[PDB]
DNA sequence: TTGCAGTGCCCACAGAGGCCAGCAGGGGGCGCTAGTGAGGTGGTTTTTATATGTTTTGTTATGTATTGTTTATTTTCCCTTTAATTTTAGGATATGAAAACAAGAAT
């Protein structure tokens, strides 16, 4: 089928658990500069798995919320997707 | 002797014509002068002409500037040869990141 929606925890300006909306056949993510939007794609690649450098980040302990400043949100992060396919 | 018919003489006063002064006619020759007219001489200027001085024009010589000339040092186009310099593996490093182990903590 396709990807229904994405769930993030303590990752790239995403405090706590927030349910991102369900994804239709063609949606879009729009916002001004520095709004924290490419990080959604970074999480998509992350749950798919890829080396840290292409996520404009090193050592993979900087990916937690608040880590680039220097004060992490916690030592604990979830990311989770739900794939929706036909046959219910 | 006389009357009558006819003659002689003396005068005189118009009568007449030469004499004469007066006076007017024509044209000959001289005394004198006003007023031009022309001709000759002298003065003046003047005008042409001639000679001298100054300046203007023409010719000659020297210096400067322009054009040309064979050098002559660029200069620049064209070779063959290096001296950096770049590119391609090939090995080694490093720093990360899972992975396993060991250490609290809970059940
Ligand atoms: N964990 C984080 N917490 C807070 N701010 C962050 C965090 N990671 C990145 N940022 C900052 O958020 C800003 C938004 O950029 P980013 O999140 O990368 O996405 P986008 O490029 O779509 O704006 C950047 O200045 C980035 O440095």
């Amino acid at each position: 089928g396709f990807l229904k929606l994405i769930e993030i925890e303590n990752f790239k300006s995403y405090k706590g658990r927030q349910i991102i909306g369900p994804f239709q056949r063609f949606t879009a993510i729009i916002g001004p500069n520095g709004s924290g939007k490419s990080n959604l794609m970074d999480a998509i690649s992350f749950v798919l798995g890829e080396k840290t450098s292409n996520l404009r980040v090193k050592t993979l302990r900087d990916l937690i919320h608040g880590a680039p400043v220097g004060k992490p949100a916690a030592n604990r992060a979830f990311v989770s997707m739900v794939y929706s396919e036909e046959g219910a």
